[PDB]
């Protein structure tokens, strides 16, 4: 139920500032935070329904009507012309202009040489190698700039769990660097708002919130969507957490990379600390700058890998096409590249009952168990829902029966997906134990994750899909290998054979294959005979009819008929239908001693 | 010789400021620009070898020793304590701290838009950070920077794959002819110049045709090397380039590097037809917008690749299943397949070849013309082309690569051909029709002023590496066709053989560790033996005859197997029941490419 909280409609503000909801129609204040009455000259009752111009004046920029896309005015100087001296400090206001509402949030200026001071840090990260180096540079650098007791770089993993990859802290305290946090700690709903509103601040934990006096819109009958307002009251859940932790102030800047939430810049203060708009703007700058390099280094990385992976793949393709006899040594020379293209620990090449095991891989019988399990009708759903190839990161999860084997085959890539059989390819990765330091799931916990291999890189997975061609290459080569063998065998027979292709009644019944013993009795050789109509009257009408009726229907016949001599030569014509997938005769076997 | 100039060691400074080289060992000035003597108070002779501290009055930040990675201190307030009221304008100094040397460059403050300019630039950075597509961001940056600093010209120069430039965006005075859309050669910006723009991201010329300030002790007095400015903004630019700008009428420069993915994507070129020094605060804002724009361009490039890459895969994967599912390739199968098959590679046409048959689709040359192209590629002359090729053979302009096939270009200017090996029977030809290019040059030292429009013919749109990998990823449709065809024929011959009367078996020759086993067995054969076909495949041949069979007769058969020769011997069969069944074993070697027997044909009759 907690992971289902609205959070964007709390109907409360952080007391450090004031919020006003204005009807753009008349320009009158429809809703207001309880803190408004004190800052502005007039108490609540009269302030409600009053025009905004009457109570607050702003010289820099003014609100305006918006058509569809909401527009946001940044923090500018705002004055309160309705009281005999109301500035116990300087005030600054920001707008959120919607087509049905105007949202003005105001807070003190403060400031205390900032954007120029941040420039050397930005420049220094914008050119440093690897994420690690940049993360730690940003951590230390922001700790110097904004001055928080803790500055940590929190990276989201694939299942949205966090990891503190970088940290800058006071000499005292215990480092949270290296700690793992669940996905449950930051709900989807919350994560969305960090992508929306990039810099989030908790000025003092355990603040006494300011409720928006008219809770719902008096004419729209809805609460205030505070999704863009910085004054948005945080979940009491999270507040209790921070309070239990001893941290009293919080600054969180979103590390958005390629329009995706990559991670967060988490800042904790064990005393209260309001970060003013000007400073928030600097942290946003460093977050974007860091966010930038991470994606730059990620790009250069992909680029490099992508090429070498192709160079290898392409060697594999030629080497396989060039060789006509798939030998043990062929597969032994091929094996390293075949493993390398996908960064596997082992590979097993299957060719119907035969297994060419290479690298660090389970025993032949164990490999058979894995294949037999995948090819199963139970896991039939798995292959369909799969994309080009079937792959696992922890065999024990996906195939609970195959829970063991994991020390050598924790992860695997399997090609082809169809239970096509004969030729297949099993790439394996051995179990790599993970030592993960939790937040407590008064001391530390180290989960020692077993039965999982290193995650299959999407780039390696596409490398795998790109090798499906080696499977049909084997199959094609194998059929062609067998075909010639059977063609050889047939031609060397004594009992005169020929295959007959049924003409779709448009074409006549023509010869497809003819053996040497057959083409001899006829006289003329094989190449002259391929593509010659079987209808080759002298021969009794009765006997021919029997043969013609078998062809007419797609049935069998056994009839003695005279041939063509270069004695006239009579033979017994043994026509027989060969099984068709459709069940409708398309070919016949003709033999006749 | 010009394309191999040092430029990083000119031994000269831009007169607008002063440069000093300091020995970090005991803080003395080892080298100095001729402009140093006038602003620092003390003339050259005594100023040389003197500690920086005597003329130091920098309160903000001080230099320091470094270890390995050089560090740079930003422009801060510096004062000259040797003269009574030394200037008329405030002076600012920046440091370049190297482990062997310290480089301090100083110049006037000026400002007239400082951090007020940094807040003023914030909504522009904000505006581009949100912008869709490069084209919109480029033009936003152009207009925005033209407003932020009053340059007469602001252009966004994009480097193409061959390091040639294109002015994709431009913001200018109402007057002066727009250079927007103009193409520049790679030769105009040399490799070493390009390298420095990746090194020093922001570079300005205050006034073209400045009287340079030489570094009085030309080489280091103790290290014996010249001063590598590289990071110093005061560095003197090539006279070559200065003459160019002068000929062009421009007097002031400001060039901010658009570095994307650690590579020089392009430049923000700013021209002023009068002189214009852009202050420390000034340069800093352009750097910001340069950082921001470069950011967004890469972001959009990533999201873009990501999107395309997926839809291509989705299509590719439909084609794979659709092709595997169909067992007899019909005209309608290929007609339904055709659009996706063209789309996966963004082709104008495609021709599917299945030995003498051609399924041509889209905008493609005639059947005979297609045959000419294939026959030419499959040629022994162009054998080198297919070897040097990667997964598939691809052309961007058929007339160049295949001079004989110079025509056909209106419909097949570019193509992708698969498979690479002259494997034949099955193939795939993707075509792209001629797209004429109209490229506006600067001129074709060179006066420019007059532009030339090159009208390139016989070329199709460049094959995207993403589309080329899409093509390579479809080689599987070729072996799929071939496999299907061989399997189709094999099954036919296997059918034919199994329905025979004479009683046939194929034998696979073993080794010293393996035995001679039956590969194929018909019914007529498996009947005489008794036990069925599936219960006989993989059976050792020695099994088939009785263990009572005369030593003499078996020997003859064993000799033939031992050597890989033929034999014809009557032998009793291994009768489960007890009825003596004898047959003439007609073993015969089947032709091998090597000529060394690998299989035998066994026929039975006696
Ligand atoms: C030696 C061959 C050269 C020829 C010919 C030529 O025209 N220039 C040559 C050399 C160098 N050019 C250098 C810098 C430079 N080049 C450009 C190019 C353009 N600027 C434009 O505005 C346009 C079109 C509108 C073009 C095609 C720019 C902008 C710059 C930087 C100076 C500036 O901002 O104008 C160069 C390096 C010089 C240096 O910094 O030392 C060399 C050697
Ligand atoms: C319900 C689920 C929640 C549990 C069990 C919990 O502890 N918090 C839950 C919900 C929310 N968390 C939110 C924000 C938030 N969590 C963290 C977590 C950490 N931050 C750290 O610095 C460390 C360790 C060093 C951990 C483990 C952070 C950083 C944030 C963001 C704010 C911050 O800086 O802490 C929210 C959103 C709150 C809101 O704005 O309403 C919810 C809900
Ligand atoms: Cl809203």
């Amino acid at each position: 139920v907690c992971a289902r909280e609205p959070i964007h409609i709390p109907g409360l503000i952080q007391p450090y500032g004031v919020l006003l909801v204005i009807d753009p129609a008349d320009g009158r204040i429809v809703q207001a935070s309880t803190t408004a009455a004190d800052l502005l000259g007039v108490p609540m009752a009269a302030l409600l329904g009053m025009p905004y111009t009457q109570v607050l004046t702003l010289p820099e920029a003014q609100p305006f009507a918006v058509d569809d896309q909401p527009q946001h005015l940044m923090h500018a100087e705002v004055r309160f012309p309705q009281r005999a001296t109301p500035p116990a400090s300087a005030w600054v206001a920001a707008w959120h202009l919607y087509p049905q509402q105007w949202l003005v949030e105001m807070e003190p200026r403060d400031a205390r040489v900032t954007l120029r001071e941040a420039m050397p840090l930005l420049r220094s990260v914008e050119r440093d190698p690897g994420i690690a180096e940049a993360a730690v540079r940003v951590a230390k650098g922001l700790r110097s700039l904004i001055g928080f007791d803790r500055v940590m770089i929190y990276r989201f993993d694939e299942e949205w769990n966090g990891d503190i990859i970088a940290e800058a802290r006071k000499p005292e305290l215990e480092a949270y660097l290296g700690l793992h946090y669940p996905a449950s700690d930051i709900p989807a709903q919350a994560r969305a708002l960090y992508l929306r509103n990039r810099v989030r601040q908790i000025a003092d934990v355990g603040y006494q919130p300011s409720p928006i006096q008219p809770t719902v819109h008096p004419q729209l009958g809805t609460p205030v969507d505070l999704s863009d307002v910085s004054l948005r009251s945080v979940s009491p859940v999270h507040l209790e957490y921070l309070a239990n932790m001893g941290v009293t102030a919080t600054l969180v800047a979103s590390i958005v990379v390629n329009d995706a939430l990559w991670g967060l810049i988490s800042c904790h203060h064990y005393s209260p600390h309001f970060t003013n708009h000007a400073m928030r703007d600097v942290t946003d700058a460093v977050a974007r700058t860091l966010a930038g390099r991470i994606g730059a280094l990620q790009a250069v990385a992909r680029a490099r890998l992508e090429s070498v992976l192709l160079t290898v793949r392409e060697k594999l393709i030629t080497d396989f096409n060039d060789a006509e006899h798939m030998t043990v040594e062929l597969l032994d020379d091929m094996a390293p590249d075949l493993m390398d293209v996908v960064d596997a620990d082992g590979v097993a090449i299957f060719h119907g009952n035969d297994i060419s095991r290479h690298g660090t891989t389970p025993d032949v019988a164990a490999l058979r168990r894995i294949r037999d399990h995948i090819e199963s009708e139970h896991h039939e759903a798995l292959r369909e829902d799969a994309v080009g190839a079937l792959h696992v990161d922890a065999i024990g999860e996906v195939f609970p029966e195959l829970a063991d084997l994991a020390p050598l085959a924790a992860g695997f890539i399997f090609v082809p997906l169809m239970p096509q059989s004969r030729s297949a390819l099993l790439w394996t990765r051995r179990e790599q134990i993970q030592q993960i330091k939790w937040a407590g799931n008064f001391d530390l916990w180290q989960q020692t994750v077993r039965g999982r291999a290193r995650r299959w890189s999407p780039l390696h997975l596409e490398s795998a899909r790109s090798l499906r061609v080696l499977i049909e290459l084997m199959e094609r080569k194998r059929f062609q290998q067998d075909f010639t063998l059977l063609e050889a065998s047939l031609s060397r027979l004594r009992d005169g054979v020929a295959i007959i292709e049924r003409g779709t009644a448009n074409a006549a019944h023509r010869l497809l294959f003819v053996n040497t013993a057959f083409a001899d009795v006829c006289g003329s050789d094989v190449a002259e005979l391929i593509g010659r109509e079987l209808q080759t009257s002298d021969a009794p009408r009765a006997n021919v009819e029997l043969l013609q009726d078998a062809l007419r229907n797609g049935r069998a016949a056994y009839v003695t008929l005279p041939l063509q001599v270069s004695a006239p030569v009579y033979r017994q014509f043994h026509l027989e239908p060969l099984p068709s997938p459709s069940g409708v005769t398309a070919h016949w076997l003709l033999q006749l001693r």
